């Protein structure tokens, strides 16, 4: 049903090198998985106005393209035409293994970043694979061989809220209320609360930022392939963390 927003034509165009021999995810992500695992969450791109839905798709595909991007200045088609390169955390990682009787690691596993949202930590696994429906802390690998399950666990994170953090989806939507603190706080609704939501500890509220800058140009790449306004506060520049 998320086809009624975006088309597999569409998809390809946002996401439009992710295939080349650079990209160590090549062949990876596809349409189909893509609009399976939304099947799976039903308001993803179906909920508010048909502006709201187009952002909600371009804000989840720019916040995930962020989180496994490829591209760099002189990329051809530019920085952002290159989202969804990667599937798995760059590099020897970690074991990403915390103390948790709700979520215990499993003997020899590892919860380094994978899938769209570079899914990571046991405590992260786990109810990200109950939410799911497979037991991802025994076969964290399958969020970067299964891409349905990869592109679920990604939506998983896009709607699930972290109180006082609303879900990303809530916000673009349009169905976020800001509490007092937030206004305080100066975060208003729009895709910058959502890269604040992401990760404001590190990228919010100290002014300018780059790797902002990267979330918002795969955003206003998407929202003009699928026809559509950005929405207002874009940035977090002047947010407070949350
Ligand atoms: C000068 C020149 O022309 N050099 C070219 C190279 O730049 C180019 O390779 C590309 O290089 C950029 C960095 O310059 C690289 O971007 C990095 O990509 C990784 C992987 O996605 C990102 O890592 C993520 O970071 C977030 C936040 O920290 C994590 O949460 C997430 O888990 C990480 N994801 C993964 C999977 O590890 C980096 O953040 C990002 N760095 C920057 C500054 O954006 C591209 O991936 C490189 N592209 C490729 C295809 O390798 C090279 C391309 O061939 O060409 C050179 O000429
Ligand atoms: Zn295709
Ligand atoms: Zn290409
Ligand atoms: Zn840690
Ligand atoms: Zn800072």
């Amino acid at each position: 049903s998320v086809s009624s927003i975006i088309s597999h034509a569409q998809f390809d165009r946002m996401l439009l090198h992710r295939n080349d021999g650079a990209c160590q995810a090549k062949g990876f992500y596809t349409y189909d998985a893509f609009v399976a695992a939304a099947n799976a969450f039903p308001g993803f791109g179906a909920t508010g106005s048909t502006d709201a839905r187009k952002r909600d798709v371009a804000a989840f595909l720019a916040q995930t393209s962020h989180e496994t991007t490829g591209g760099w200045a002189t990329a051809p088609d530019g920085a952002f035409a290159w989202g969804y390169c990667f599937k798995q955390e760059r590099g020897a990682a970690a074991d990403y293994c915390t103390p948790s009787a709700q979520w215990p690691c499993a003997p020899g596993k590892r919860y380094y970043g994978r899938g769209p949202i570079q899914l990571s930590h046991n405590y992260n696994y786990g109810p990200a694979g109950r939410a799911i429906g497979v037991d991802l802390l025994r076969n964290p690998d399958l969020v970067a061989t299964d891409p349905t399950v990869s592109f679920k666990t990604a939506l998983w994170f896009w709607m699930t809220a972290q109180a006082p953090k609303p879900s990303s989806h809530a916000v673009i939507t349009g169905k976020w209320s800001p509490s007092g603190a937030d206004r305080a706080a100066g975060r208003a609704p729009g895709f910058g609360v959502i890269t604040n939501i992401i990760n404001g500890g590190l990228e919010c509220g100290h002014g300018q930022d780059s790797r902002v800058a990267d979330r918002i140009g795969f955003y206003k790449r998407y929202c003009d392939i699928l026809g559509v306004g950005y929405g207002d506060n874009l940035d977090c520049y002047n947010q407070r963390p949350f």
